[PDB]
């Protein structure tokens, strides 16, 4: 029996997908401001909102990418437990107007301390004084001098943020937590970035993002100033050396100010912008914020000699040298894998999806399995080739072809238990990726006749 | 509630971050009688930090070493341990010589895990692997590779 | 900062020196303006007198 | 038992290799201006700075 004299079925196989984005950036700073783990920021006058102090860690690793040439839509921050600010003149020396930002409950202040010839511990003496004497900071923030350097802490509930100003000095930050523990808090509330970047500066702290980073697909990028980046070829003591013995795939280098201004902005904002899709290597572009390597000859190979990435200056402008990872590996390789590997997956996925949801699900024979094929040359493998990834062509002189290759068995080569379970196993892909040029030698000759 | 940088963490991070990682790995489980911390042998020279997790609490102890022989560090590893507002009547730590043991008191569950500085970790157990695995393989016998955390020859034998 | 400023939200930083450094030697390397080509930063700057 | 309704494996056969160059000289010397066993110069003009 039937109930309607014309029956129409319809079906929409058009169900978007969650897709991943190899963009936005991550920096782990430490503070109080925002209870949340994570918040996103479009630019530097979002996190001055919030209550940055200009000239902090994290809004100075913001201004570093936002000011390349690729520079990423949007930045993540992080967040750790703040316990002091240290401000250290230790090794420094002044001689004029040391100014320090500190910002309070959204309020904004700038201490002002007039250098004469004065040793640190007077400096130190001076600024303690001064944020004591603040009618503004008594009974919300303590500090309190000793040595070279000066500790200063917030009072709670009231929340404190410090900053550079004029002057040679650091600001370090202790905090009661780590980032071993802290990175799967972050990673389990918001996944969507792809860089992670690190405020701790301590071995430890740098070898366990880059560990975490290995192991959930994510790009670690760190900077040191460590003396020993260039040490002999034999030192085998600095952070360098350790992550190259443990062939983890991190991107670091060697820089004054990384402790400074935290150039590891610099480095995420010219290649942040770029698809993989191009396989552009990190060689030549230049990196606004970052200053030119001093070093002998004999520096510059003993950096090279640990992957440790040095930026140069060449015919007076800067350019970075080459993008290696701690494993020897070019960045913009393991970038492209990861790429290539997460749009095959989703394309192929969405697609099953799509027909299942019409019906007409796909079928295990041969009139039907190699429509996968199609697929796989649509999205990712084509992209890649029109955007110059991937090489093509066939060479008539040498005879041998660069066009990708697909394998897919037929029905009657599946083991029958696989046909029972409903699995296909052995498809089979083959790349060739293109390499970029870095280096180019040039032999030249001046004759007279020629026979 | 596993520590991170605790043995079956290092092992799952390990075996993930390969090139041909597996699919998904199984943890099996001995009765745990107290952890060992051991600096025998061992230098120092900046911030040591342990990792210590508590019915799924997150905490980090740091000690601010000096040249300290290992005795002192111990002993101020203790110390931070016993004077945690967090650990008191859940957990105890009792110095000795160069190392560290920590004990959970019951029903409350305390796992250790390695932070900065040189030093291993080392737990005790009221079972033995070869009276263990019987059950585990009883239980479910999906997985090929056998690995241990019993380091000394007849549990390897 | 108002260089740094101008750069990161498109906006054209304009400045004047008096510093007679602007034109020491070839390897003085002590004026604004040698540090703000070493940063790559994109201002524009000129020496004069009546500056200040 | 399987976890996964697409999976896919990705290797990397693009790894470098160290090299030999038959170009470097070395010039054993008499001194004590650098503490290190071997600098490397480009130009006379950096020797002359050390």
């Amino acid at each position: 029996y039937q109930d309607k004299v014309v029956d129409v079925e319809v079906s929409l196989g058009t169900q978007p997908i969650d897709t991943v984005g190899f963009e936005t950036p991550m920096f782990l700073a430490m503070h109080g401001n925002f209870p949340e783990r994570i918040r996103f920021y479009v630019s530097t006058a979002g996190m001055v909102a919030d209550g940055f102090a200009v000239g902090s860690p994290a809004y100075q690793f913001a201004t570093n990418a936002f000011a390349g040439n690729f520079a990423p839509q949007r930045v993540a921050i992080g967040r750790m437990s703040i316990d002091s600010s240290k401000v250290d003149f230790t090794g420094t020396t002044n001689t004029e107007q040391v100014v320090v930002n500190i910002t309070l409950n959204k309020v904004v202040k700038a201490v002002k301390i007039n250098v004469l010839g004065n040793t640190p511990a007077q400096i130190a003496t001076a600024l303690a004084d001064a944020v004591t004497a603040d009618a503004d900071l008594t009974g919300k923030a303590t500090a309190v001098a000793t040595g070279t350097y000066v500790t200063v802490t917030a009072v709670s509930p009231n929340v404190v943020s410090v900053g550079k100003g004029a002057g040679v000095y650091k600001i370090v930050n202790e905090s009661s937590e780590t980032v071993a523990t802290v990175l799967p808090s972050v990673i389990a509330e918001n996944h969507n970035w792809y860089f992670l970047a690190t405020e701790a500066r301590s071995d430890a702290d740098i070898v366990a993002a880059a560990e975490f980073a290995k192991a959930n697909y994510k790009l670690h990028i760190y900077n040191s100033t460590d003396v020993d980046a260039y040490a002999p070829e034999n030192s085998a003591a600095s952070v360098f050396d350790t992550l190259k013995s443990l062939s983890y795939d991190s991107l670091g280098t060697s820089d004054a100010g990384a402790d400074v201004d935290f150039t590891e902005g610099s480095v995420i904002g010219a290649m942040a912008a770029n698809d993989p899709s191009y396989g552009d290597s990190l060689h030549l572009k230049t990196m606004p914020g970052m200053v030119p390597f001093a070093g002998s000859d004999t520096q510059r190979s003993n950096a090279w000699s640990r992957n440790a990435n040095i930026y140069r200056g060449l015919y007076g402008g800067g350019s970075y040298i080459e993008g290696k990872t701690s494993s020897g590996q070019y960045v913009d390789v393991i970038r492209f894998s990861h790429w290539v590997k997460f749009r095959m997956e989703e394309s192929v996925f969405a697609y099953m999806k799509r027909r299942s949801d019409m019906g007409l699900s796909m079928k295990m024979s041969d009139e039907d399995l190699p429509v996968l094929k199609s697929v796989l040359m649509n999205n990712p493998i084509n992209i890649g080739i029109r955007n110059g990834g991937i090489l093509t062509g066939y060479d008539t002189e040498n005879k041998v072809s660069y066009d990708p290759t697909i394998i897919i068995p037929k029905r009657a080569n599946i083991p029958t238990n696989d046909l029972a379970a409903r699995i296909l196993r052995d498809v089979k892909v083959e790349l060739v990726y293109n390499n970029s040029l870095h280096y180019v030698k040039i032999r030249a000759s001046v004759v007279l006749d020629r026979p």
